[PDB]
């Protein structure tokens, strides 16, 4: 029977577990064949080939093994409205707001959930292959593994890159309890809708939905990566989330990096960032301080755990960079740059005639006669008034090809965390860089983090669409961490690129000058007495902030704080947590609410 429809791999060489999860899915999709992916660059090889012959991808000549992927405009983000966390009881995944929907992740009952499954699922896959993707989120050997199954070829390559994935991950897991994810595009053969790009997908009945107590992710109706790529957001964001709250660590949306002074001390500091604030380009920094090294653990997840000592420790669980492409050029991020030069796959952006990549801000010149085709397959101008690459655009490539991936980016141990940084995009009012009073303040300034996208919206910890339950039980559970026994509690600071003066330009060079500011939190771990008080935290007292080499820099405007921008800030803070967190905001973050606006009052 199923045996039969098995065109690569063994059922027989698939753990018992995997094996019935298989033949659960596969009898109720109904998927033509069965592909077990083993992981190998031959297989790799062939599933770039086919998607090629089927118009997924089209090769990129001018490099080493890198190819594009165009989506139906309609399928290029993941969305929040059809993203879904499954649970009995609604309070376990959300607070129940004052007022309003809640803005700190969706609900969904298991009845209608059944209900939303079985008018999508039965048959999904007729006509298509179903893909087996054993994975590992965390270096091949304890770590969570998980078991994709996709009708998505795109999926299959993607994860490639982005986790472990293969026979040697089957291999770990043995008999081993793994996380079951469930994707198809939603699109059986016969087509019943028109294919655009060749890009199955379907926006209608879109869901993704996680269901925790089963240790199921469900993802139907796209082939967008944070809605597709399982292992990610959904699972090392999401659902470990969860766990990590019943089992005393931390799964977050921080970048991880470590940081080099002249004298060869190195500190690793986590990052979260909510979009458009450059992430990535933080991640892999190539600082402009002589004398100083950055190295890059990790662009997107950190999974924190404390170690016997107290340390905080933290793991990429992720294999790769999914990295916004559009704002990538040689000056923006070196690093990411030399990264992507071969076996990269590239989503959305432009194609030049000699078959290069082209997106908005790659500041890279077109030799003579060289044309762009935009991320819709049209001839494209800059007289076009319409972007030649989508905004959300992205390269899928191998975090091993960073030229400056950290030594200790797959160490099981984990890397040190000595630095928590918090930040946003915010024009007026936000100081470059502060730093937090304590850690009760500190997880009060992660959890007051608003950023522009022209609207300035609420982005907790960048958590907001990645919430696996309660906000207000995630913020006791970080700040329950200040009583772990001997605990060396990160320093948690809060930066502003992007403040600008009344003509809207910029007040900070960032990029590579932001060194200048890791300088500064470098030194105030080590207890350097660089600090001066403000109602908001510690600022660099004068003259403290590295300026060498660089031209004016309007420090002023730059770490003013104002009393009625603050007003505002607070009364908004505090209306925003009480609104939405509401029964559930612990009473330590009532505190600092309190403390600031009194803090504030006194100015
Ligand atoms: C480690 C670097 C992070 N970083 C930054 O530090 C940063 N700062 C800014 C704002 C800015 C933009 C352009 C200039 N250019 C010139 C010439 O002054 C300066 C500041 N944009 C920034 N961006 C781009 C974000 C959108 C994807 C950014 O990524
Ligand atoms: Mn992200």
């Amino acid at each position: 029977n199923l045996s039969a429809k098995v065109v690569q791999g063994s059922l027989d060489s698939l753990p018992q577990a995997v094996r019935e999860f298989l033949e659960n899915n596969a009898e109720l999709c109904q998927p033509d064949h069965i592909h077990i992916c083993d992981g190998s660059e031959e297989e790799n090889g062939r599933l770039l080939g086919q998607m090629e012959e089927e118009g997924i991808l089209r090769r990129l000549k001018k490099y080493d093994n890198c190819w594009l992927a165009l989506t139906d405009p309609r399928d290029v983000a993941r969305i929040e409205s059809k993203t879904v966390i499954v649970t009995q009881e609604q309070r376990d995944t959300v607070p129940i707001p004052k007022t309003g929907l809640s803005q700190l992740g969706r609900w969904m009952s298991e009845e209608d959930f059944e209900k939303a499954f079985n008018a999508r699922f039965p048959g999904c896959m007729k006509g298509r292959t179903m893909y087996v993707i054993p994975f590992s989120m965390g270096p091949l050997g304890s770590s969570k593994i998980g078991i994709e199954l996709t009708d998505s070829p795109y999926v299959v390559a993607s994860m490639r890159i982005m986790t472990r994935m293969g026979t040697p991950v089957l291999e770990a897991l043995g008999d081993g309890e793994f996380v079951k994810c469930l994707h198809s595009v939603g699109c059986p053969l016969p087509l019943q809708k028109p294919l655009v790009n060749n890009w199955p997908c379907n926006p209608e009945l879109t869901l993704i939905a996680h269901l925790p107590d089963r240790r199921e992710i469900i993802s139907f109706g796209s082939g967008y990566g944070g809605n597709s790529l399982l292992g990610k957001k959904c699972f090392a964001l999401r659902m470990a989330s969860r766990l990590a709250k019943e089992e005393g660590w931390l799964a977050e949306h921080m970048l991880v990096l470590g940081i080099t002074n002249p004298e060869g001390e190195k500190k690793y500091l986590a990052a979260a960032f909510p979009s458009a604030c450059g992430k990535t380009n933080l991640a892999m920094m190539n600082p402009s301080l002589p004398g100083w090294k950055v190295e890059c653990v990790g662009d997107d997840i950190a999974w924190m755990k404390f170690d016997a000592q107290g340390h905080l420790r933290a793991i990429n669980p992720e294999n790769g960079f999914f990295g916004v492409a559009p704002g990538t050029s040689v000056k923006t991020n070196p690093n990411a740059i030399k990264t992507i030069q071969k076996n990269t796959i590239f989503t959305n952006v432009a194609e030049t005639s000699d078959g290069g990549v082209y997106w908005e801000g790659i500041d890279e010149p077109l030799a003579s006669g060289v044309t762009i085709t935009s991320w819709k397959n049209k001839e494209w101008s800059s007289e076009d008034g319409e972007p030649c690459a989508h905004p959300n655009s992205r390269f899928c490539t191998p975090a091993s090809q960073c030229p400056i991936i950290d030594a200790a980016w797959e160490s099981p141990e984990g890397v040190p965390i000595e630095g928590i940084i918090f930040g946003g995009r915010r024009p007026a009012g936000v100081p470059l860089v502060y730093e937090a009073l304590s850690w009760q303040h500190g997880v009060f300034v992660g959890a007051a983090m608003r950023s522009e996208a022209k609207i300035i919206m609420h982005d907790p910890f960048a958590m907001r669409p990645f919430f696996g339950y309660n906000f207000g039980k995630y913020l006791a559970h970080w700040l329950s961490m200040a009583q772990h026994p001997a605990a060396k509690l990160p320093k948690i600071f809060h930066v502003n690129w992007f403040r600008k003066d009344k003509e809207g330009k910029f007040l900070w060079p960032g990029f590579g000058e932001n060194s200048r500011v890791l300088e500064w939190m470098f030194n105030r771990i080590d207890g350097k007495a660089s600090t001066k008080l403000t109602p908001i935290g510690y600022i660099p007292k004068e003259d403290a902030l590295n300026l060498k080499g660089l031209g004016h820099i309007n420090m002023m405007e730059l770490f003013s704080i104002s009393k009625e921008f603050w007003d505002k800030e607070v009364e908004d803070i505090e209306k925003y947590l009480v609104d939405q967190v509401n029964a559930d905001l612990p009473c330590e973050i009532e505190r600092e609410i309190l403390a600031l606006k009194q803090r504030i009052s006194q100015m």
